[PDB]
Parts: C-alpha cells; sequence; structure tokens
C-alpha cells in the first residue's frame, strides 16, 4: 500500500513471483505482460472511491503481435489490451496484501471502438475499482491510445484462489 | 460456403489471406492464432438456426502461453480462449462472402469459471450465430477442454471494414 507507482523492472520482478511472494498474485511475463508501468494505484478516489490504477504499455512497430495479427494489416489484439485490464485487477487485489493466485472470472459489457496501429506511441489503462468481495475485485476499465478511448469493459472481475479443492 | 471442414493448412492458409483472399477476413498466424481445426461449420442449424462452428485447438505442455502465464503456475490465458471465439465469428463472416477485413467489437458478458492446464489435451470451441446485419454477426460461444464447459460468452460482435474513411 505505501508504493503507488511501479517501473517495467518492478512488473518484471512482479511476474516471477517475487513482489508479493510465492503463490500470490503474479503479472505474466513477457510475451504476456500487455503493461510497461503502473502511473498510479491507490486504494482512496477514482470512480467509485475504491481506488483506482493508470497504467502505460509503450507501442513500437517490432512488438510480437503485429506481424501475426494481422498479415498486411497489424493491429493490437483486442483480447490482451482485455487482459491488461485483467492483469491490472489483479495487481490491484496483490496490492492491497491478499494471499492467492489470480485468475479473471471474466466481465459485463467489453467494447471495441477503435485499434491501436503500429504508429501509436502509447496506450494507457485506466481502471475504477467498484467493489471488493473467495477474494473477488469488480472495476470497470478503459484502453486509451495516444489520449483517445478505444475499448471500455464494465463489470471486469479478477478473484484469488488460496483453495481450488471444493471447485 | 461448399467447404464444412478446415486443417490447420487451410487456417494457415487464411491466415497469408489466400483462403478468402486479399483485403478479407483473415485468421492470425501463430502465436495469436488459437485453433488447429474447424470439425463443422454451416449457415443452417446450431442454436438458433443461423448456423454454428466447431474448432479445435491441441494442447501440449509446450505451447508458449504456459510459461509466461504464470511462472510456476501455467494456465492458458482466459484472453486468448475468448479471442479464438472472435476469430471464428470473423471466420463464419468471411466463409460466407463477405469482403472486409475483420476486427472484435466486443461481447455481451463474458464468464470463466474453469482453466486449461497444461496436462489438458484439447480445447474445443462452440459457436452459435444470433443474427447477421457495416457487416456484423453476433453470437453467443462455449470453451470445453476434454469435455468440460469452462468459458461462455454472450453477444460476441465481429464486423468487417470495406472503408474505414468516415470512423
Ligand atoms: O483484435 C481485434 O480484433 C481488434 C482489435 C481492435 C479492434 C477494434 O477494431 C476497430 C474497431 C472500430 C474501428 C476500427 C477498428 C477502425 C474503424 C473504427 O478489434
Ligand atoms: O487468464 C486467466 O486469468 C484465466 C484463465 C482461466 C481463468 C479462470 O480460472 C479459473 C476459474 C475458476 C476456477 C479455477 C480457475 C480453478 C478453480 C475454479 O482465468
Amino acid at each position: 500500500t505505501k508504493q503507488h507507482a511501479f517501473t517495467r523492472e518492478d512488473l518484471l520482478r512482479c511476474s516471477r513471483g517475487e513482489l508479493f511472494g510465492p503463490g500470490n498474485a503474479q503479472l505474466p511475463a513477457p510475451n504476456m505482460l500487455m503493461i510497461d508501468r503502473i502511473v498510479h494505484i491507490s486504494d482512496v478516489g477514482g470512480k467509485y472511491g475504491k481506488g483506482e490504477l493508470v497504467a502505460e504499455l509503450d507501442i513500437n512497430p517490432d512488438l510480437w503481435f503485429f506481424a501475426c495479427h494481422f498479415e498486411g494489416d497489424p493491429v493490437m489484439p483486442g483480447c490482451l489490451g482485455l487482459d491488461a485490464m485483467w492483469q491490472l485487477v489483479g495487481f490491484y487485489l496483490g496490492w492491497q496484501g491478499n494471499p492467492g493466485r489470480g485468475r479473471a472470472l471474466g466481465s459485463g459489457e467489453v467494447k471495441f471502438f477503435g485499434q491501436v496501429l503500429p504508429t501509436a506511441k502509447k496506450v494507457t489503462y485506466n481502471i475504477h475499482i467498484k467493489r471488493t468481495i473467495l477474494v473477488l475485485a469488480i472495476a470497470d476499465g478503459t484502453v486509451s491510445v495516444d489520449g483517445r478511448e478505444i475499448y471500455s469493459a464494465e463489470g471486469l472481475r479478477v478473484g484469488l484462489f488460496t483453495s481450488t479443492d471444493s471447485f
């Protein structure tokens, strides 16, 4: 709760289990990691008074997903921008000190109404925590490219599992 | 409309633009391609009488996404199983003979209530086309692993763009 911003090296440390400890929430490592930095994280403020994350991914034409998606028509997969928002809600649960392994549980409405091209510079993620309740978080999120909102997600859900025995 | 099943080599040909032609719907190439085969595609039957796709992805412990997602806790990303369902709805629009480039436009409710582990053998996707209406398709979908339903998506939307001038 004391650290309110994270560098890429902090996120890579998180991906090895060395930020929140083994058996606790982990970001993916490359090439599934869809965040370079967490600019802001808090458990107060945001749209619902329950905290907020702002994170960034730098874009350059050589990122792996442009060449295969699609050949002659490069565009960052919508599913990976959506996954960044699940990655951030999971990070929030870990950052609050909750134990267990993170899984996305789904979302209400997702809309893709724009695209990240290899000429873009920066994708920004805004997450508004709605409720924390296994331990799970519900959040709304946007994805923006160079100032332009392009995706929205309502009711993003991520849970932490300490025991899967009964499921 | 004459071909009702597709091999991996057919899907790779689709990913190069050589199945539906340049400027038309393309599957991603590896490593974003989340389908090995289309077992069944039709424009009649399915849950709503508007056709159906059944597709498969073989699972083995060496698939790239297991090592990075997550370190010491391998699980196929939920976002990639969801993306397979968008990939299949886009394939359906191309298979019907519609021109233009495919984009996911989003979904209503997505639920992840199980997981694909590196011990699994086969993921199966079931897509029920709800409505075709730019040209877009609305569908419901499930992801199953070795017979067990693990994800559901309602209101998957994919559109084809012949012109982006006005957007
Ligand atoms: O992975 C995808 O299918 C994906 C990524 C982003 C999108 C959304 O694509 C869009 C969505 C809306 C518009 C455009 C493209 C250009 C014209 C307006 O789809
Ligand atoms: O990429 C993900 O976060 C992801 C993939 C699949 C899931 C869902 O994870 C789940 C969802 C439900 C259950 C388990 C795991 C084991 C106990 C029951 O989340």
